[PDB]
């Protein structure tokens, strides 16, 4: 049996939690799924292999800088996220969890996910922004970032859609096996 180790950060209210719900509530055949994932066995099947996928959300955990950590230890595969209604949430990423996750995880795969890419287009998301001087992040700065910090690849999904979740894991479960 191969088990890879998964641990998703990013800002909080990001889309991490949903991220895990929705790719979790895909699985066949159909099981219950929680709130919290801690070592969260999920079972995929990626290019005729079967992997065991041991989920670990940072969600809640955001600020407890000392805390947080401890869930990094032989990580196989990081989900870091941010909001793609969210500027300042991909701002983090170069500065709060690329620094860190290279860190405590040298050398394990990065798949850089923006979340909610529904609200890319979504007119309420593009009025609240633009009281900031904001706007939705665009694809390019995605993978412009995703280079940047040397990520394995740039996905983008929506949990509330479920487009580009299934992607999210299959790179993911590549990366941590490649
Ligand atoms: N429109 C939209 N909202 C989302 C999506 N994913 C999560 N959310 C919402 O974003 C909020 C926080 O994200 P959640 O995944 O619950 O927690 P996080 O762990 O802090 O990222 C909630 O109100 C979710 O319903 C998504 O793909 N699209």
């Amino acid at each position: 049996a191969i088990r890879k180790k998964l641990v998703i950060v990013g800002d909080v209210a990001c889309g991490k939690t949903c991220l895990l719900i929705v790719f979790s509530k895909d699985q066949f055949p159909a099981v219950y799924v929680p709130t919290v994932f801690e070592n969260y066995v999920a079972d995929i099947e990626v290019d005729g292999k079967q992997v065991e996928l041991a989920l670990w959300d940072t969600a809640g955990q955001e600020d407890y800088d000392r805390a947080r950590p401890l869930s990094y230890p032989d990580t196989d595969v990081i989900l870091m996220c941010f909001s793609i209604d969210s500027p300042d949430s991909l701002e983090n990423i170069p500065e709060k969890w690329t620094p860190e996750v290279k860190h405590f995880c040298p050398n394990v795969p990065i798949i850089l996910v923006g979340n909610k890419k529904d609200l890319r287009n979504d007119e309420h998301t593009a009025r609240e922004l633009a009281k900031m001087k904001q706007e939705p992040v665009k694809p390019a700065e995605g993978r412009d970032m995703a280079n940047r910090i040397g990520a394995f690849g740039y996905m983008e999904c929506s949990a509330k859609t479920k487009d580009g979740v299934r992607e999210v894991f299959e790179m993911a479960t590549r990366a941590a096996l490649q």
